């Protein structure tokens, strides 16, 4: 099954997007830190992360930037979550490496239509 690798420090984010992405059918890993994202990036092949940019320890854009860097993870899309969405930092954001964004407070709609269409559409 597809799996998506959820990297949120925030209990009840962690939840709704659980919730949300097990509707659609789709497996998750779930990790509240950067570096262990990388970890489980790497072991067990995710299809896509959802990335928190705001984490308690590290700004989710410096973990996005080793996954570029990586040519073993580089082809997963990214998914920005942030709470900051204003023009400029989705410029920011796009330079990063992150395919896509979702901005606080989160559009449900329009988060399920960006996930499904980065994960199904076909290469």
């Amino acid at each position: 099954t597809k799996k998506v690798l959820i990297v949120e420090d925030n209990e009840l984010n962690m939840k709704l997007f659980h919730d949300l992405l097990e509707a659609q059918g789709y497996e998750t890993l779930q990790t509240r830190e950067g570096l262990s994202a990388l970890s489980i990036a790497r072991e067990n092949k995710p299809d896509l992360i959802l990335m928190d940019i705001q984490l308690p320890e590290i700004s989710g854009l410096e973990v996005t930037k080793w996954l570029k860097e990586d040519d073993d993870l580089a082809h997963i899309p990214v998914v920005a979550v942030t709470a900051f969405a204003m023009k400029g930092d989705e410029e920011r954001i796009r330079e990063g490496g992150c395919e896509a964004y979702i901005s606080k407070p989160i559009s449900v709609v329009h988060f399920l239509e960006t996930i499904k269409r980065l994960l199904e559409r076909q290469p």
